[PDB]
């Protein structure tokens, strides 16, 4: 049945004998125990598949009984002649097999009690933070240093006080004020060359070097007095351009000195006066009257009242003056790395009244300098007593000076993102606050102040004032470490943890370097003390404190996770240095790679082999053997039901037995990282036609090659001297070439000069000087990056003998559907013999992961042939259909597991539930491979050949692997050895002394790879450890498992003699038991748990985020608002907005309160407007050109491609998408200008004929009389919007980098500049161009239709080419000539779009269209429209119960099928806005082929002269709208016929060609209910 067809050539082939390897004969040889013998395994293993006969099809069945008697006749054992036998010895096997479960159950009882009585037992956390602090002393002695007075910087490198005076101007002010008699005092950090030095260069910097000047800041000094030199020098010796001193946890000083600092900082911060700036305008459009951004605003009112005095209290304590300080200084520093000297310095000021900082020359060295007046001194010296150097008094003025500090570049971007990071994170603190509310909402708007707070309220503004300052601009290791600790260390609550005490013992690093960390330390501490001292509310009996915020008497549970991990998801990622994290991400696979090798025992210079008889039931690194085989067997047995129609199913939907291009993976633009080199032919042919006479001449190519050998033999003469030896027959004469040209001296050299040397010159000279440099008898290569669309291409013209591209060779063949093709999988075997053939096993190349494309093809194979059967698995979820099913199925799995031991505990002895949520610990590092080749074997799917097939693309996967080292990181490290060195890590160990670029990993497949096999080996894992659990005799257990890779989430039900059997498996409770043998289990199936993010509890599961406790869920959008802040995309303006409008989305879909929507509005607007277009206040604006021009679109009226901003409302975002405002405002505009009041009037005005041409001819008639209106005004400027222009498209689209001068390094360009000569390259011309057309408009297959078989892909690749770190770069960008500017270009292009222009009904009616005629817009916005505010059970709650109700309830009982009030959405795609513009690029490029034929055959076209049929039927549909015209006859034109290509081109030309070719037009969408994937807990 079915037709199972043969899908390789490999039919002769067997798994044993038969491959290149012997392997299998040593794995089975290993799998011998006791009791299972050889002719046991072999008869298992190669004849388990009878049991799954009864739905095999008969060739299945013979061709799996021939590869089994041969494979026994290979393996020397004599088999069964027929099927009873067979059936026979394997129910025998059955049984024998079976007797092993209870020996599994005895190994892992035994293997608990062994691990019980070894590890610890400490009292309480306050003894093991003292033994963590002995064991830290003993490792590193006397440290925790008592003196406070030598510890590092507090207030970060910024410190920004309020000022009370109303740019030049300041600078001068700073002169004269620093022009006093010298009074100054020094002063003592916790109560002087440095000071002197730092106070003259100051001085002498301010009075004498400023007034040689550029741009308007920046000077230098050249001709200045001895006297002033020497001061400069003296303080660029200041400048600089174990010795660690640690606190102890429980100090006492430190804290008062801290709440001293804190009570400084709320007074120091209330004094500014400014009140107008650039974030203080948005973020007050946003939140100062956010009734805009509802639909129903008068049924919740205290919601908008406290977000204004949230946004009051923002502008009163000078948060957005002090974000938007910290946001030009970074971006002034970030300037100011540049090419300037270390003569050269840089004044920064910025609207701030009297602030400087002079920047000099590992990051910006800069010292500050501040007016203070004298009525808060005394606390500003409170406040930076760590960082003042020198003062004096002036005036009634104190002058102050701060010590120089180093910024880096990343750090200077986690700086700049302050406006996003800090006033959300005061918002959702002030909302959280609880007594903080309750102040609010007690007092009202005309009357809050800081003057009128209680000393509790008081304090905790202060604590919610300094928590937002240390927490948004954090630039330290320290504060990483302690919110990494915090992020593990949340697991005390609940039942086990492992991680409790002996995490703090052991992997705790107490690096506290400063003060004010100890805050958050005290925080931490005194929650976990309140843990220790022991739907739910929780905090109303505990009485908890927050950790940053303090926060007293919180309400629910769900605020403490937020806040909590609201902190830990707002810190940045990348503090550390680029290299140094390539190095980080190239170092562990060599540890965890030699670990492996040192434990097994192979030594380095040996091959990888297979089998040392050691993988029987061993801690380190190995299986049970005899045990893995049964599980995979039951496994497979229990899982695999329709072998023909699931083998049907894989051929037909995953697309095997198809062309390759036809493939998606195999297709999209990305990357391969193929290996090429330039040849050493190709040098010492360059060498040898190197002529002394043309010294002068040397251009390109040949003067890279001559300056990289040059170099080669001024840095290492003898490498060169055998390089040349080995390479060449007249070595003398190469030497002496080489002298004749060193010595001809029209050369430049150069000396070491690091990674300049890659970095301002040609690759050809690096690559021949690494290739000149590391010749040791191997061919070193360095791997570049190509497309995977120009190796198919490649790859397709090698497998048909087309080694050179020929016109006639292409044209030959493939004439319609009926010509040559291929599949993927002979595609694959072509491949496989090619890469059986020794050629020094470059194929296997993975560089930082890019793997090749023969690799890739491979593992495409691999992981889609068991994607389904991971798809028929009811428990595993990596086969989702979205992150829907992931919820949905981990929902289903906690309320069934609720409901089976609510049926349970009725009538019976005893019943005890346990949860675990556990992560693995190195899924891949530690993980065995050769597990796998024992899971290929068994699969009853394949047949003999494909399964040889994977066993050999796995083998040869294993065995073959390599890593090479990027060049910039391998010549770093070679320097840095030589020169400090001299010997190195076992990175250096793996490599012979770095003397080779690539060392072996193999044991490690790498992360990504290999994503569908492990978690079916983890869910096989799964069952075996419940059919082990089933054998215990007394007690009744149930498990259920859900399993994604790298993570699990299991639990277990037991019942019976609970006391016997805890006392049996040593433990005191069901969840410790759970850990216990969980850990057992995985130790015996080669599986890590890891003893800290891992937990056993009761009530609480985590499977990957968003914890849900007794079947109600905690919502956890902390992840989507610190997203917002800190992560984008940076492409565009039109794309940032668009993409992180998404995830505010996706957070109004995770149930956010109400006041944190407009600060996350601003501070999406506030990162896209500061990277991209220029925040309103200067130039690149888009309001300020459109309100210069006059032009009649409104502020809120401008499309977010044009620069507008994002104002759409709040429902249609939530449930359509970012689109929705583009829809929303020209929408809006078609009623506005047609006169109509509904959705439903102007679809049936629409709908009617002979309207809208009536509508265009009276709006011409009104603009030949000149009595436009305002509306009409905007109905000419979005026509000729859409005319020219998701709906819309970025329509200004800066280009790129000119890659032309790079086309030559693409193979399709390569052919195209050969059979069509240097005249296209870049009247000979014209009729190339003549024949470049007629053989393209006889096929128009070609040019229309993505490749229907061969003779339509390549030859459409060579006829496509017919016709025409990064965030200082794009800020650079704008303020740049790309040439003329971006403001005079969106100027150029307004006056054009402003004129009215003709013929353009087609743009106007195709609008209309598009906006009308959508059914989910059609549906959506007449129920918004007619929607009651409240009641009818609707609006009940308040506690962010409309954000739940109005949104999108309402919307699913809409769309329909429900009744829920009350759940998290995960929505379906059900908007789709792209099933036109397809269409309409298909037509407009067959007008633009059609239109440059007739032009190339004659000019002036108009009308034609009577050529060919096609040329008739193209001037026809070039006469009229060509688009417009075949729209109208298509929407009553019903042909649709079947495509085989013969018929089509028999019935008529152009338009069955052009408009049924695309398989459909514009057709009616369908609509679905949301998909509510769960509830949240109901409040009512
Ligand atoms: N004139 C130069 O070549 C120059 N100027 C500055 N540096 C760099 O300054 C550091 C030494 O002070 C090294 O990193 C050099 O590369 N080099
Ligand atoms: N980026 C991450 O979130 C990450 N990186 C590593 N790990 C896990 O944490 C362990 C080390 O603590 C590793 O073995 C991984 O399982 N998680």
């Amino acid at each position: 049945v079915f037709f199972s067809h043969w899908t390789s050539k490999y039919k002769e082939r067997n798994p044993t004998e038969i491959a290149y390897s012997e392997d299998i004969e040593r794995i089975i040889d290993s799998l011998v125990t006791d009791e299972i013998t050889k002719e046991e395994i072999i008869h298992f293993l190669f004849g388990n598949f009878c049991f799954h006969i009864e739905t095999m099809n008969d060739q299945h069945i013979a061709d799996k009984f021939k590869g089994y008697q041969s494979s026994c006749i290979n393996l020397k054992i004599e088999p069964k002649v027929d099927l009873a036998d067979l059936k026979d010895h394997l129910i025998q096997k059955q049984q024998i097999w079976e007797s092993l479960y209870g020996k599994h159950l005895e190994k892992i009882m035994l293997r608990i009690r062994e691990k019980k009585k070894k590890e610890k037992e400490i009292p309480d956390i306050t003894t093991a933070f003292n033994q963590n602090a002995a064991e830290y002393e003993e490792k590193y002695p006397n440290c925790f240093t008592n003196d406070l007075s030598e510890t590092k910087t507090n207030f970060s490198m910024t410190w920004s006080p309020s000022f009370e005076k109303i740019n030049n101007a300041i600078i001068n002010k700073f002169r004269e004020s620093f022009k006093s008699s010298s009074r100054v005092i020094y002063n003592s950090p916790y109560s002087t060359n440095k000071a002197r030095d730092i106070t003259n260069l100051v001085r002498l910097c301010l009075t004498e070097l400023s007034c040689l000047t550029r741009n308007k800041n920046e000077f230098c000094m050249k001709e200045t007095g001895r006297e002033n030199k020497t001061i400069y020098f003296k303080g660029l010796a200041v400048m600089n351009i174990h010795m660690k001193k640690l606190i102890r946890h429980d100090n006492e000083d430190s804290l008062s000195w801290c709440e001293r600092i804190k009570d400084s900082l709320f007074v120091l911060h209330n004094g500014d006066i400014r009140e107008e700036g650039k974030i203080t305008s948005v973020y007050n459009n946003y939140a100062k009257n956010p009734e805009c951004l509802y639909i129903q605003d008068s049924v919740l009112k205290t919601e908008l009242e406290t977000c204004k005095k949230i946004n009051k209290l923002c502008n009163d304590l000078a948060i957005y003056h002090y974000s938007e300080d910290m946001m030009q200084f970074s971006k002034g520093l970030m300037v100011a790395d540049r090419y300037m000297t270390k003569e050269s310095f840089k004044i920064l000021t910025t609207a701030n009244t009297s602030m400087m900082l002079l920047a000099f020359k590992s990051g910006v060295p800069y010292i500050a300098l501040h007016i203070v007046d004298e009525d808060m001194s005394d606390q500003f010296n409170i406040c930076y007593t760590k960082e003042i150097y020198s003062y004096f008094r002036n005036g009634s003025n104190y002058i102050y000076i701060m010590r120089p500090q180093r910024l880096n570049q990343v750090r200077l971007l986690s700086l700049f993102k302050t406006p996003s990071k800090v006033p959300v994170c005061f918002a959702q603190f002030s909302k959280k606050a609880n007594e903080m509310e309750k102040w609010l909402k007690n007092k009202d708007i005309e009357k809050v102040n800081v003057f009128s707070m209680t000393m509790t309220v008081k304090q905790i503004l202060i604590n919610i004032v300094f928590s937002s300052v240390m927490i948004g601009t954090v630039t330290k290791l320290s504060r990483m470490g302690i919110f990494d600790f915090m992020r593990y260390a949340g697991f005390l609550p609940l039942s086990d943890y492992s991680n409790i005490k002996e995490y703090i013992r052991d992997k705790f690093d107490p690096d506290i370097t400063n003060v004010a960390d100890i805050y958050f330390v005290n925080g931490i501490k005194k929650l976990l003390f309140r843990m220790e001292d022991l739907d739910i509310i929780g905090g109303i009996t505990d009485l908890n404190i927050k950790c940053p915020i303090t926060g007293s008497t919180l309400l629910t549970l769900e605020d403490l996770y937020n806040n909590v991990y609201l902190a830990i998801y707002m810190m940045p990622k990348s503090l550390h240095n680029h290299v140094h994290n390539l190095t980080s991400l190239l170092n562990v696979p060599a540890e965890w790679e030699l670990k492996f090798r040192k434990e097994l025992g192979f030594n380095i210079f040996e091959d990888i082999y297979p089998k040392k008889a050691m993988f029987d039931d061993k801690d380190l690194f190995s299986i049970n053997g005899a045990l893995n085989v049964k599980a995979l067997s039951d496994y497979y047995l229990g899982n695999i039901e329709n072998v023909g129609l699931m083998r049907s199913e894989i051929e037909n939907k995953e697309d095997f037995l198809s062309p390759c291009y036809k493939i998606s993976t195999l297709k999209s633009s990305k990357k391969c990282s193929q290996s090429n080199i330039i040849s050493t032919d190709e040098i010492i042919e360059c060498l040898q036609n190197a002529k002394i006479q043309d010294i002068e001449n040397w251009k390109g190519n040949n003067l890279a090659i001559i300056k990289g050998l040059i170099r080669t033999y001024n840095e290492e003469k003898n490498r060169l001297v055998e390089f040349f030896e080995d390479n060449c027959v007249n070595s003398l004469y190469l030497v002496e070439k080489l002298k004749e040209i060193i010595n001809s001296g029209s050369i430049t050299v150069g000396k070491s000069v690091t990674s300049k040397f890659i970095r301002n010159n040609h690759p050809l000279t690096v690559e021949t000087y690494l290739k000149t440099k590391l010749y040791y008898r191997n061919n070193v290569t360095v791997l570049k990056s190509k497309k995977v669309s120009e190796e198919l291409y490649d790859l397709v013209k090698q497998f048909h003998n087309m080694m050179e591209i020929d016109l006639d060779s292409v044209m030959n063949l493939g004439k319609g559907t009926e010509g040559k093709k291929h599949t993927f999988l002979q595609m694959l075997e072509f491949v496989m013999s090619k890469a059986k053939n020794v050629t020094g096993s470059v194929d296997f190349l993975v560089s930082v992961y890019l793997m090749s494309m023969k690799v890739k093809m491979m593992l495409y194979f691999i992981e889609h042939t068991f994607k389904h059967v991971a798809q028929s698995d009811p428990s595993e979820a990596i086969s989702i259909s979205g992150d829907n099913k992931i919820r949905a199925l981990s929902t289903l799995s906690l309320d069934t597991i609720t409901s089976y031991n609510d049926i349970l505990n009725k009538n019976s002895k005893k019943s005890r539930l346990a949860f675990l949520s556990a992560d693995q610990s190195k899924w891949s590092a530690s993980d065995l491979t050769y597990k796998y080749v024992l899971a290929i074997i068994l699969n009853p799917i394949l047949t003999t050949g494909e399964a040889s097939l994977m066993i050999e693309c796995i083998l040869m996967y294993v065995k073959l692997k390599k890593v090479c080292i990027p060049t910039d990181i391998f010549l770093n490290l070679r320097k840095a050895q030589g020169t400090f060195g001299q010997n190195e890590t076992a990175i250096g160990l793996l490599t012979k002394g770095l003397t080779t670029n690539t060392y072996p990993v193999s044991m490690n497949w790498l992360q990504g790879n290999l994503n569908y096999l492990s978690s079916v080996y983890h869910s096989c894992a799964m069952k075996a450890y419940h059919k082990t659990l089933e054998c215990y005799k007394d007690c009744d257990f149930q498990t259920r498992w859900i399993v994604h890779s790298d993570d699990n989430a299991t639990s277990l039900i037991a019942s019976g003699e609970v006391d016997k059997m805890l006392t049996d498996f040593s433990s005191s409770s069901l969840p410790e038991m759970l850990f216990r043998s969980i850990e057992a289990h995985f130790k015996s199936f080669c599986i890590t748990l890891n003893p800290k993010k891992s937990y056993a509890s009761s009530s609480e599961v985590e499977f990957i985020s968003e914890r849900i406790v007794n079947g109600a869920i905690i919502p956890l959008y902390c992840r989507h608002l610190a997203n917002c802040c800190t992560e984008s995309s940076h492409i565009s303006y039109f794309d940032d907005l668009m993409s992180l409008s998404i995830h505010v989305t996706m957070l109004l879909r995770k149930g956010c309160p109400n006041e944190v929507i407009p600060f996350a509005y601003g501070a999406v607007q506030v990162q896209a407007l500061s990277i991209y277009s220029m925040l309103p206040g200067e130039v690149n604006d888009s309001i300020r050109i459109f309100k210069k021009l006059g032009v009649s679109l409104k502020s809120n009226e401008i499309p977010t491609n044009m620069g507008g901003w994002l104002t759409s409302p709040i429902e249609p975002l939530s449930i359509l998408g970012p689109s929705s405002n583009d829809q929303i405002i020209y929408y809006n505009v078609i009623r506005d200008f047609l006169n109509k009041k509904s959705l439903e009037e102007v679809k049936d005005s629409v709908s009617s004929s002979s309207y809208l041409q009536m509508r265009f001819r009276e709006l011409k008639g009104k603009y030949e009389k000149g009595t436009l209106e305002e509306k009409d005004k905007k109905m000419i400027f979005l026509i000729n919007l859409f005319e020219k222009a998701t709906m819309l498209t970025q329509i200004i689209k800066l280009p790129n980098f000119i890659n032309e001068n790079a086309l030559n390094k693409m193979s399709s360009y390569k052919d195209f500049s050969k059979l069509y000569p240097n005249l296209k390259k870049n009247i000979a011309s014209s009729l190339e161009m003549e024949s470049v057309h007629d053989i393209m408009i006889k096929n128009p297959e070609t040019i229309l239709i993505a490749p229907l078989n061969d003779r339509d892909f390549l030859l459409s690749q060579l006829f496509m080419y017919t016709s025409p770190k990064l965030a200082l770069d794009r800020v650079l960008r704008s303020k740049a000539r790309t040439k003329m500017t971006y403001e005079e270009n969106m100027e150029k292009k307004i006056l054009e779009m402003l004129k009215f222009d003709l013929d353009s009904y087609c743009s106007f009616k195709t609008c209309v269209n598009l906006v009308i005629k959508d059914v989910n817009f059609s549906m959506l916005i007449p129920i918004l429209d007619s929607a009651y505010p409240c009641e009818s059970r609707k609006r009940d709650n308040y506690n962010f119960r409309w954000f739940q109700t109005e949104k999108w309830i309402p919307v699913v009982e809409g769309s329909p099928g429900l009744v829920v009030m009350h759940a998290v959405y995960g929505s379906n795609y059900i908007e789709n806005l792209g099933l036109k513009n397809i269409p309409l690029t298909d037509d407009s490029i067959n007008v633009l082929t059609s239109t440059f034929g007739t032009g190339l055959i004659m000019e002036d076209v108009k009308s034609l002269v009577k050529g060919k049929d096609s040329f008739e039927t193209e001037a026809f549909s070039n006469s009229n709208e060509c688009q417009r015209l075949v729209k109208a006859c298509n929407y009553m034109i019903a042909a649709q016929n079947r495509l085989l290509a013969i018929n089509t081109c028999f019935t008529r030309k152009s338009f069955p060609f052009y408009s049924k070719f695309n398989l459909g037009r514009g057709f009616i969408s369908n609509t679905l209910a949301l998909l509510s994937t769960i509830y949240s807990k109901e409040e009512s």
